[PDB]
């Protein structure tokens, strides 16, 4: 309603890098989107860049638990964006998420870290773009997507 694309990112691998630039092209497409600084109810599209170290933050977990569990009821439609992690290594946590999921395991519910898996996993399975030899081209086609999209 309020916005047409909620950016859902790790800051520390891509606030002003990929996503400045991807920021850029929707809000000159007048694409509507918000992205928190240093609405996801009222978003429509959620386009997701889970880079390397996105897995390392339990926030950012959450925020992605928070993200499935409305588009699991149709509250949203989410777009992945896998950058420099594979689609395999999210769906099953290993590659670079092993690590980072042994860190959450010794510090967090067993059962809470068990619902980042399912989100993870479940995430893993939307159709999907991942990091190529070329972001401009992968951001043309992200604002291309949505803006072919919206009503
Ligand atoms: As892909």
């Amino acid at each position: 309603t309020k916005y047409d694309v909620f950016l859902s990112f790790r800051g520390h691998d891509t606030r002003h890098n990929f996503i400045s630039f991807l920021y850029k092209e929707l809000v000159r497409r007048s694409i509507r989107t918000f992205k928190d600084d240093k609405p996801i109810e009222v978003s429509r599209f959620a386009v997701v860049v889970v880079s390397e170290n996105y897995a390392a933050s339990s926030w950012c977990l959450d925020e992605l638990v928070t993200i499935m569990d409305f588009e699991k009821k149709g509250s949203i439609t989410v777009m992945p964006i896998f950058y420099g992690v594979e689609p395999n290594h999210v769906r099953w946590q290993t590659g670079v998420l092993a690590e980072q999921f042994k860190k959450h395991a010794s510090r967090e519910d067993p059962e809470k870290v068990l619902k980042w898996r399912q989100a993870l996993t479940n995430f893993a399975q939307l159709s999907g773009d991942c990091s190529g030899d070329d972001d401009s081209k992968l951001v043309d086609k992200i604002a291309n997507e949505i803006s072919n999209k919206k009503t």
